[PDB]
């Protein structure tokens, strides 16, 4: 069975490429990171850095979670991100993106020893 950590990885993990993300990237992410199985997920954003440093960002900057819990972690330098946003126009089974690249600060909630990203929170 898959662990928190490991699909953290499978929905959030791109280290493969640097950003390049064509208009195509979400479109083809979300589908075969299996993120539109059941439905098409509406926001979900994918981390282009390696996964040492994005599990790093776990013992930097603590910060209050969007749902009020304090295990989240705020990464103290911008990461290469691309952003996944369901177009108006998508229909389930054939979820359409718009895809966002930026570079901006992660936010991830952590749990678990070892201590890991469990869920992405939000980009600033
Ligand atoms: O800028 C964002 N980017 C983004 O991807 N999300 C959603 C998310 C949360 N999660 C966490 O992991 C999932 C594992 O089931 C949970 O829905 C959530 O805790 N996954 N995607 C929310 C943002 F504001």
């Amino acid at each position: 069975k898959e662990t928190a950590a490991a699909k953290f990885e499978r929905q959030h993990m791109d280290s493969s490429t640097s950003a390049a993300s064509s208009s195509n990237y979400c479109n083809q992410m979300m589908k075969s990171r299996n993120l539109t199985k059941d439905r098409c997920k509406p926001v979900n954003t994918f981390v282009h850095e390696s996964l040492a440093d994005v599990q790093a960002v776990c013992s930097q900057k603590n910060v209050a979670c969007k749902n009020g819990q304090t295990n989240c972690y705020q990464s103290y330098s911008t990461m290469s991100i691309t952003d996944c946003r369901e177009t108006g126009s998508s229909k389930y089974p054939n979820c359409a993106y718009k895809t966002t690249q930026a570079n901006k600060h992660i936010i991830v909630a952590c749990e678990g020893n070892p201590y890991v990203p469990v869920h992405f929170d939000a980009s600033v």
